[PDB]
């Protein structure tokens, strides 16, 4: 629930894992997206999401090309 580094969604959904970017884990995409950018694709607080089912967390990501 803790912003890291921010990159640009489009980075995110459409780079390789291996060629993200330093310190950038790919099973935990959504830390690095800008509050704008987490607001306007979940919709919720970073906190809020963090406190999800893991299975709902999963399938908002999925549904995002963020997982």
């Amino acid at each position: 629930p803790t912003k890291l580094e921010t990159f640009p969604l489009d980075v995110l959904v459409n780079t390789a894992a291996e060629d993200l970017p330093r310190g950038v884990d790919p099973s935990r995409k959504e830390n690095h997206l800008s509050d704008e950018d987490f607001k306007a694709v979940f919709g919720m607080t970073r906190s809020a999401f963090a406190n999800l089912p893991l299975w709902k967390q999963q399938n908002l990501k999925k549904e995002k090309g963020l997982f």
